[PDB]
């Protein structure tokens, strides 16, 4: 089965972190999720105060064959994830395996800007960050996919969906990407894969 | 100074939950979780298995003065409500006293039409179960509000962002609901409150 590791830090965005877990088991992917920059302590109070148990500490799972690495956005989430040099040094290491990062809402800006993990790459993230990204490499989408590096990113809270359905497409493809997306009952603008 | 009691089961539908939760806290409601697990764990395992806690058991907090009582979907969630007498109780309590209702997905069908607490009114919720639904009561809309027996409803994971917009209007008013859906990059067929 595929598989995914959902990163979780201290002021994760709650909604963006929990629709991805929830569309890819959905999809009949495996999530573990990781506490990242909490000394291995399982319980992450989230960005509007919902507290979620993290199955292991990132230290304990970093080594796994996951097929995709999960950043969640959330402003202080993504800060813990670009100053722990294990969730950095993870991120570079699922890219260089011929792995998938996922990255929504901050965790674009804050995390992959600043330590260089996709030079050329194109990317999205929260629109009034869009500053915080390259101009040459800012795209202004819901859902951008690069596949020449491998990386997906996505803009805030209220494009999770979309973001959870491209993972599932492209772990598991797009007909199980049309399937869970009819069980959402997705407002009209969103792509459901049906073709 | 609005307040949105939130229930929680095993079972649960995590992105219903999660999503309502983050909305109303960015709305400036005050949120209570309340467990209904029937040992009153706290300690919460949702339907595709993200583990959220819950502020108190559902005993401690249902005298409390909320504005609202949310019920989440999720086939499992909604039955260990519609199987709880405090829940129940608490829910015909919301409505006697003139207090708000609001329930999505299977919450309707599997807690509401069985104990015949709004037995005139409309009503939706997930479309696979409309059968469930009297026939006069149900709507096909992606959020609907009956205000003569205050009841919200609304229909599954995908209309989370529509439901807690909706809660937000009733409990704070249209300009706070559209300041909240700008925040967060919702697809175009969610009604953002601007004319
Ligand atoms: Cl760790
Ligand atoms: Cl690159
Ligand atoms: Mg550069
Ligand atoms: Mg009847």
């Amino acid at each position: 089965s595929a598989s995914a590791l959902v990163c979780l830090a201290p002021g994760s965005e709650e909604t963006e972190a929990v629709t991805t877990i929830d569309l890819l088991v959905r999809g009949g992917i495996k999530v573990t999720t990781a506490s990242v920059a909490s000394d291995g302590n399982l319980a992450i109070t989230c960005s509007r105060g919902v507290k979620l148990l993290a199955d292991a500490p990132l230290v304990e799972v970093a080594d796994g064959e996951y097929d995709v690495i999960v950043l969640p956005g959330g402003i202080k989430g993504a800060e813990c994830f670009r100053d722990s040099t294990l969730l950095v040094e993870t991120v570079k290491q699922f890219h260089r395996s011929g792995r998938i990062v996922a990255a929504i809402c901050a965790a674009p800006a804050t995390v992959l800007v600043p330590h260089d993990i996709f030079p050329i790459g194109n990317m999205t993230g929260f629109p009034t960050l869009k500053d915080k990204i390259p101009a040459e490499q800012w795209l202004d989408k819901r859902v951008v996919w690069d596949a020449r590096v491998k990386l997906l990113t996505s803009q805030g809270p209220g494009t999770a969906i979309d973001f959870g359905l491209k993972i599932i497409d492209l772990l598991v493809g797009r007909e199980k990407a049309h399937e869970v997306a009819s069980q959402l009952v997705m407002a009209a603008g969103i792509y459901n894969y049906y073709e």
